[PDB]
């Protein structure tokens, strides 16, 4: 397809440089040798660079997200973009969740798998709200990827609560604490498992029941939906304190 693999080459340089790459989707369905060269750069990026980087990146990554390159070449893609992730790991919510697009396709790899769950696990600790905030998006994807993480985690993702349950209650950085908060419980509520013999009287019953005296009402209807698909199948004894206490 040299006819038009040098079509889509053009407009990748000629977006690239910019940084309306929507129109390349079109052009490239209705049918790419820029992913190494550029991509190394990506690479490099400093400081606005990454901000070039972060946009730059949701705007043509997202069109060959829905291209098959990903799902055809995936490793010279990687091999290009191995390190492009780590630069825009922090300081961007946009690239975080530009990569989190990346993250849920990746999955549905292996080499690849071990290299955000590595660079996110070490991001992960660095607690001991921004840190949490840009940490907790790289997260959702992962933890979405696959049906469940591994339980070493699960305890960490605990005590991050144990953060919040101090941090939280500071009576707009309330609001962004409390919208990534519940974020980050919906996807560790799935699993809740981990079977570390705390968590029924603390972490469900503590947390759930502090956040029955929080102020905003938004957080209430998660964790009610989160009840609502528990009964839907914890048992009726774990039911109770979280429902009758509410």
């Amino acid at each position: 397809d040299k006819q038009h693999t040098d079509t889509v080459v053009n407009f990748l340089i000629r977006v690239a440089c910019q940084v309306l790459s929507r129109r390349c989707v079109n052009l490239l369905k209705t049918a790419s040798e820029l992913k190494l060269q550029w991509f190394d750069k990506l690479l490099m990026t400093v400081n606005y660079g990454n901000i070039c980087t972060g946009l730059e990146v949701l705007s043509f990554l997202l069109t060959v997200l829905q291209s098959p390159a990903i799902l055809s070449s995936f490793k010279p893609l990687q091999r290009g973009i191995a390190a492009c992730m780590t630069c825009g790991n922090t300081k961007v919510l946009r690239a975080v969740h530009s990569l989190l697009s990346r993250l849920m396709s990746i999955f549905p790899y292996e080499e690849l798998e071990c290299l955000y769950a590595a660079v996110g696990k070490v991001i992960y600790e660095g607690l001991t709200p921004s840190q949490l905030f840009g940490t907790l998006m790289i997260l959702k994807s992962a933890c979405s990827n696959n049906p469940s993480y591994i339980d070493r985690l699960i305890s960490v993702f605990m005590r991050s609560l144990q953060k919040m349950v101090r941090e939280h209650l500071n009576p707009a950085t309330s609001g962004t604490s409390e919208l990534v908060m519940l974020s980050l419980e919906l996807v560790k509520t799935r699993l809740a498992v981990m079977s570390m013999e705390m968590r029924k009287n603390f972490i469900q019953a503590i947390l759930t029941s502090l956040i029955e005296k929080s102020p905003d009402a938004k957080i209430l209807r998660a964790v009610v939906k989160i009840v609502e698909e528990w009964v839907k199948n914890p048992t009726l004894r774990e039911k109770s304190i979280l429902l009758v206490k509410m």
